[PDB]
């Protein structure tokens, strides 16, 4: 390897020792009797100091020849000094140019000249050279780890279901059709039917973090045609509140991990991520409609709360409860999927829920209808054909325990967490109505 | 929840205490003065003992009404005793029937009546109720966890790249053509182009575990049309051996985690998983051909080592080198992709490698050609058009460090690790030439 330490891995114990650093040329300052070279890596900048009387002559004349973004490797002696802005400097013994950069650059990695979002997406390798963009993708990785860790500690087993499907769905819209040899198939929009089927296997506690595809005809700042969904299904539950409690603890775990592990990144983003306050407020659909009505937003009982509604509610909850995260539950049965269990004592409402982060839905789920005959009738009530879901219904006939689960959007989770304006800021290569490349 | 403990979580410390167990009805012994009930959960069987003199009359009459595969929940007192084959029994206070099973069952959970692979695949919820099948999937989940942990411990950041692409990421044929609105697109066969682009971002050490899609015309026991690939790419390397060293340590970590944490599952499979011995032997393509020559298998230099060739070599290595795992390297440049770096001093050979497990390839990788102009020429040498790779090539123009990586098949790794006869045994819902549903 061309390096032995990253900028952040060099501490006081290494004073006076030889190390090897590598990265991109950030800045060169030829000041006559002394020269400076700044190298940038994933964690920061390293100062290479070259006093004329202390370095090799060929090295002294090589420095001013280095250009911005050239990939170089340096071996030298670590020297802790108050004179160095970051605490220490490297007195170079050997400098090697690994690869030279062309000019002009597609984007300004120094941040002076701002670039448009599409320019940044077309040149993602340049975009991440900026600390604030690198900060986002480091946090994204941390979020995925924290989530999986929580699942493991709670007895969940990771599963993997098919992305190429030829089965029926409740909506029948925004599906990406595709040919599978002689047959016609589609890309999966959710592992819903598969994770439910596995509740009849004994696995009991399952989770899957994989991509889902939806051919949305119009772009928004909240979704994309390709997303990473964090799915879970759990058996032997008594009600949907057990699922909500798990979800909030999961989300809280991810948020705290970022606060503990990525303080540097948060600081770079000039953002203060709040400490989760459990349990999050629960707001019934009825109560939500009442609050919105008083704010001028009138939604007829029975239909969905729209984009504007979520926004008004998220703001209301922040002003009245100082709650960036809260649940909406007890939705009308007519507004939710056929697989959600209705409240037996009040059939007009069901055991479904949605988790809102800063006014935007990041997750939805609920307790499912595990009783075969009732489930079949609910499919009929949706105006659908039960025979079309036979492969799925079959799993409910040979001993199916009570169960529930959720679907948590990874992009939406990170976007809302960092309070970013566009979902394209949290995924490397977005897919939308007009973007198929890179 | 209807359960507080799984069969495997009840130990000495809980003797005389109340617990709640739940699962599927395994066996009922209907006797005049006593009733025995055995229920099965994901970890095993638990005995429920109900003497007429000690249980509620209603509970006594309920037990003989239970049938095979009914889902039940039981609250009772833990009682350790030598009289119970499993060390303890539960003295029931309450029994709830959660759901009833129909007969006949799609498959036989007792293992008495064997069913063909196709029937088992058509009924996975039933199939996993058998200890030998559940064992494979618990192991699969462990392998994924071990891999991710090793990546994180070594400074690797997780990334997520597009599965819907315009440019074929691996080549001609064995590709899934799909329409992206007006544009023609394909399902990704690999994250290759994307993981390389990220090497110019400063991320340096990346990994991605996600599905890949390849349309092969013929069914075999070693491959499927949909698979999960474990990809990685690392920068600032000096040669492909640095990548091979990392890959063997990763695979070793995965094997040891299974040996250390899934001993019970291995026992159920009646399989002895060997302790990995590093470093694995490295065998050049030339030497592999020489060995095959000894065994009477003539392969003209430049050509691929076929299935038969792999078997003989794996057998030779196992029996002569005591190595169930070994690398094949220094392949003919003509036989490898345009993105692999050739040996500058001997161009007919390249810096590519393949990892063999029990005579079957589970991974391939190598050092890439990071030098822009040479790369463009290699794309031309393969009869491809450099313009079709504009987004990729642009990443090699503004400071791109030396780099390399690998693609590790998850299903192939697990199938070979457990020496299973068919790859369809390690993935829940297989996708092959004739299997599209479930
Ligand atoms: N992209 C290669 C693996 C690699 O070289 O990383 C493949 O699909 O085999």
């Amino acid at each position: 390897m061309y390096r032995t330490h990253y900028s952040s891995e060099i501490t006081e114990e290494l004073n006076g020792q030889k190390v090897k650093v590598a990265g991109w040329v950030w800045e060169v300052k030829d000041l006559g009797g002394i020269k400076f070279l700044w190298i940038r890596d994933r964690d920061g900048i390293v100062q290479i100091t070259a006093p004329k009387k202390k370095v090799d002559p060929e090295l002294f004349k090589l420095i001013p020849k280095l250009r911005s973004e050239d990939v170089v490797a340096v071996e030298g002696v670590v020297n802790f000094t108050p004179k160095a802005k970051l605490g220490f400097e490297i007195l170079p013994e050997k400098i090697v140019v690994l690869n030279r950069a062309e000019t002009p650059l597609p984007l300004d990695p120094t941040g002076k000249v701002k670039a448009e979002l599409d320019t940044r997406l077309d040149n993602r390798f340049m975009d991440l050279r900026r600390p604030e963009v690198m900060a986002i993708f480091k946090i994204r990785s941390s979020v995925f780890k924290a989530v999986r860790d929580f699942f493991h500690e709670n007895g969940f087993i990771e599963i993997h279901t098919p992305k190429i499907i030829a089965t029926a769905t409740e909506g029948g819209t925004e599906l990406f059709p595709m040919k599978y040899f002689e047959e016609d198939a589609f890309l999966a929009q959710s592992p819903q039917l598969y994770k439910q089927i596995m509740m009849a296997s004994g696995l009991d506690r399952v989770y899957e973090i994989a991509p889902i595809f939806r051919a949305e005809e119009h772009n928004t700042t909240r979704h994309l045609n390709e997303a990473w969904s964090i799915d879970s299904e759990m058996a032997f539950i008594e009600d949907e509140e057990e699922v909500m409690s798990f979800l909030e603890r999961l989300v809280a775990h991810a948020i705290n991990y970022v606060r503990e592990h990525n303080a540097k990144e948060l600081d770079i983003l000039n953002f203060e991520l709040e400490e989760p306050k459990l349990p999050f407020p629960r707001v019934s659909y009825d109560k939500a409609l009442e609050i919105l009505g008083d704010l001028g937003k009138e939604i007829p009982w029975g239909e969905d709360i729209d984009t504007e509604g979520e926004r008004l509610l998220g703001k209301y909850m922040m002003e009245n409860e100082n709650a960036p995260l809260y649940f909406l539950y007890q939705y009308p049965s007519e507004a939710k999927p056929f697989y959600i269990m209705k409240y037996d004592n009040k059939p007009e409402i069901c055991r479904a829920f949605d988790l809102e982060y800063r006014g935007v839905e990041i997750s939805s789920g609920g307790q499912r209808e595990h009783r075969h005959d009732i489930l079949v009738e609910q499919i009929k009530e949706k105006g659908l054909n039960p025979e079309s879901f036979e492969f799925y219904l079959k799993a409910f006939r040979y001993g199916m325990p009570p169960h529930g689960g959720f679907g948590l959007g990874a992009e939406r989770l990170i976007k809302q967490m960092l309070d970013l304006p566009n979902i394209r800021e949290v995924i490397l290569f977005p897919r939308d109505r007009r973007r198929l490349t890179p």
